[PDB]
């Protein structure tokens, strides 16, 4: 059995509980079950017990309920038991356990009280705008998923109250967002930081969830990741809570003034293995060592913080005139208020990373070559071209395209700092918000090169960075600059699932769904879509004891639907021997497993004898009866399900996509904007496939229907292929 209330038995000796603490989470927990139990009252009366209740895509329900108690909530009536249940947990008796109930219960009231509020939400009129999100629906989960899992997230804070000065709240988000932390914040810290101009949003990794009992939708996002990629079922209660404990690694900060309600809600944060750090002096009655404790000094409390939940930073610490991390990587910076721009068909363009000789290498000289962004009025443009020259030992030519990958998140970490595309078609802004903080092309150069430094000493000796704005001279390296992609286009040319006789597992995700196993080959980029076959050989080269391992191609048992016996011995080993089998041409029989980063689903519809697929960005109903995020539920978490799978969009472009099942010919319906994204490649596919290139009209899509009794008639009157093919079953 797992005994999680282990964790605690150090906490407090026996006769010196701190019973201010104690006392103000019992008032607390008796105070918020009294509200959730008189607005339920209020609901049943009015609406009648059968009333639906739940939050907007979720497959979930009250994620709180369902990951610590496991009920499906779906109507009034559904929530009248737990709250009752709850209600009766918490008592007048002062230990810590009893603390820890009566969070419990206050988060399960705060989770019912959302759901009350949410009643009265609609789309088209909700409850609330942007920035604020209120409850986060699952694909931002799953959307941040992947960063989680390598702690380019390194863990959450959850802030609640107010900073004691709008300044210092600024100052101790910059810091938080400066360390990649994800933030949700709860009350007057919100508008705080908006006043001082600090971005949020979801775009931002920093949800402002609202006010008061807002503040559960933190605990309904972190309990989804073991519902989630952690596959932990519904109802196990110790077991989510170690899931939490072990791997979501929140810390609640708690500013300003206390109040019953609040420290509840904290005590419940702790029940799920949550330190609690507060800016308030605390009386030895009011502190519990390591969990619920006071950093008054706002220049500690973050380091307090981070220590205490046991989080590790590994930062640059090159003193930078801007802020950088993964928060601002989602930023755009609008043309009023982009200082100056390069490439993106406005002026000339490239990037590269070359290998170099030992003999004339500079490591950390980084040269701005022509004018620097001082030369124009705000708006204007430059010409840029970047030139990562790079020696090592064991630095290889392959390595060159990877680490050219790089410089586009390495650039979009800096606040104002924007890119996009890649090699010669780069487009590249810097904000005026940026500018006047000092930032310059020479802070561009440093950022690379302390960047390459960090991500791969084992490769790297040294490092040159040069930055030309000349036009003519930009033009002029632009050749040597595609003379490399062209060489690179050729060896990824020669690749192909038969040619290479070794594929690569990747086992990243792992920290979150410890069962999931991927299998890359060079026809099949891993389901994040990010990690390509090279990409994967490459990361094994440079770290061979990292996540990416070589498999042979050994033991053949099915070429049709592509079973060997190596990688069915290497997925039964490293899946904690949940699956014993994989094909990787079909998703009929033994599938790869998922994780929940899945960029996008595919599902088999026998009433239209053919597939469908969904992106995670689709909102809408798909004619399987589910949303993405319901399909979601059940692909993910590492159990095989035959008729669904995950994948990365790119794969819809192979030419092993499904292969066993039929390819693209046997796709029936995408969303409009999937089929949008991947035009190109599904009309040079389908080409090749003899299906014609305006085989993408006859897909269907949500313009055409969302159930099957609309989309089939117009599969029929368009005389998809798929009609006519084997039923797969
Ligand atoms: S390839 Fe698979 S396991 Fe690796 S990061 Fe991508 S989704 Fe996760
Ligand atoms: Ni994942
Ligand atoms: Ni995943």
């Amino acid at each position: 059995v797992i005994n999680f209330d282990q964790i605690f038995e150090g906490a407090i000796e026996p006769g010196k509980e701190p019973k201010r603490l104690f006392k103000e989470v019992y008032e607390g927990a008796i105070t918020a079950t009294s509200y959730a139990e008189i607005l339920l009252s209020r609901a049943i009366e009015k609406y009648g017990p059968d009333h639906p209740v739940g939050y907007p895509d979720t497959a979930y329900f009250l994620p709180v309920i369902r990951a610590f108690s496991g009920e499906e909530v779906r109507t009034l009536k559904d929530m009248v038991p737990i709250l009752n249940r709850m209600r009766a947990q918490i008592k007048s008796e002062l230990t810590f356990e009893n603390a820890r109930l009566a969070g419990e219960a206050t988060w399960y009231a705060a989770e019912i009280i959302e759901a009350l509020r949410y009643l009265k939400h609609t789309p088209e009129n909700p409850i609330v705008v942007p920035p604020w999100t209120g409850f986060i629906g699952d694909p931002v989960v799953r959307q941040y998923g992947i960063k989680m899992v390598d702690w380019t997230i390194p863990g959450e804070a959850i802030i609640i109250g107010r900073a004691k000065d709008s300044k210092a709240a600024k100052k101790i988000v910059d810091d938080l967002m400066g360390k990649g932390l994800m933030l949700f914040l709860c009350d007057e810290i919100i508008e705080q930081l908006l006043e001082e101009n600090v971005k949020l949003g979801v775009d931002y990794i920093a949800y402002p969830l609202g006010n008061f009992t807002q503040v559960v939708h933190a605990a309904n996002y972190a309990l989804r990741a073991g519902l989630m990629f952690g596959g932990i079922a519904p109802g196990l209660r110790d077991a989510h809570r170690d899931y939490q404990r072990r791997r979501v690694l929140a810390f609640v900060l708690y500013l300003g003034e206390h109040d019953m309600v609040k420290t509840a809600a904290a005590m419940g944060a702790i029940f799920t293995g949550f330190p609690v750090i507060t800016d308030q002096p605390l009386p030895e009655d009011k502190q519990i060592k390591d969990w619920f404790i006071s950093e008054p000094d706002y220049d500690k409390i973050v380091q307090t913080a981070l220590e205490v939940r046991g989080i590790k930073i590994t930062s640059i610490d090159i003193d930078l005139p801007i802020n950088f991390g993964p928060a601002f990587e989602g930023e755009s910076i609008r043309k009023g208020d982009m200082h100056v721009e390069f490439g993106g068909g406005k002026t000339p363009s490239f990037e590269l990373v070359r290998m170099v000789g030992p003999d004339e290498i500079e490591d950390g000289k980084v040269e701005v070559i022509g004018p620097d962004i001082d030369s124009v009025e705000p708006g204007g443009r430059l010409p840029i071209g970047i030139v990562v020259d790079i020696y090592g030992r064991k630095m290889q030519e392959d390595f060159e395209p990877v680490l050219e990958r790089r410089i586009h998140y390495f650039t979009n970490y800096g606040e104002g700092f924007w890119h996009t595309a890649q090699r010669d078609l780069t487009w590249v802004r810097i904000s005026k918000e940026a500018f006047a903080k000092g930032a310059r092309l020479k802070h561009l150069g440093q950022l690379l090169y302390a960047k390459f430094k960090q991500e791969f000493p084992s490769i790297v000796d040294r490092v040159q960075v040069t930055i030309y704005t000349d036009e003519q001279k930009v033009l002029e390296l632009r050749e040597i600059a595609r003379k490399k992609y062209a060489e690179r286009d050729a060896r990824l040319r020669e690749l192909s699932d038969e040619a290479v006789d070794t594929y690569y597992s990747c086992l990243l995700c792992q920290s979150f769904a410890p069962t999931h196993v991927c299998i890359v080959s060079p026809e099949r980029v891993g389901l994040c879509g990010a990690i390509s076959w090279l990409d994967a050989k490459a990361a094994y080269e440079i770290n061979p004891n990292g996540p990416n391992q070589p498999i042979p191609k050994e033991g053949l048992i099915d070429p049709v639907k592509g079973q060997w016996e190596s990688f069915n011995e290497y997925i039964y080993k490293n899946s904690q021997r949940t699956i014993e089998r994989m094909n990787l041409y079909t998703i009929m029989e033994y599938p790869m497993t998922s994780c929940g980063c899945f960029e996008a689903i595919m599902a088999y519809l026998p009433e239209l004898n053919g597939f469908m697929i969904v992106n995670r960005e689709h909102s809408g109903m798909t004619p399987i009866g589910m949303t993405f995020s319901t399909l979601a539920g059940m692909v993910g978490g590492g159990t095989q399900t035959p008729g669904f799978m995950g994948i990365g969009k790119s794969y819809i472009g192979s030419r092993k996509f499904v292969k066993a099942d039929g390819g693209l010919a046997r796709v029936v319906w995408m969303p409009k904007d999937l089929k949008e994204q991947l035009r190109s490649i599904i009309e040079e596919r389908a080409e090749e496939e003899g299906l014609g290139r305006d085989f993408i009209d006859k897909i269907a899509d949500e313009t055409v229907g969302t159930t099957v009794d609309e989309v089939l008639p117009f599969l029929e009157e368009k005389g998809h292929p798929a009609l006519s093919m084997e039923p797969l079953l």
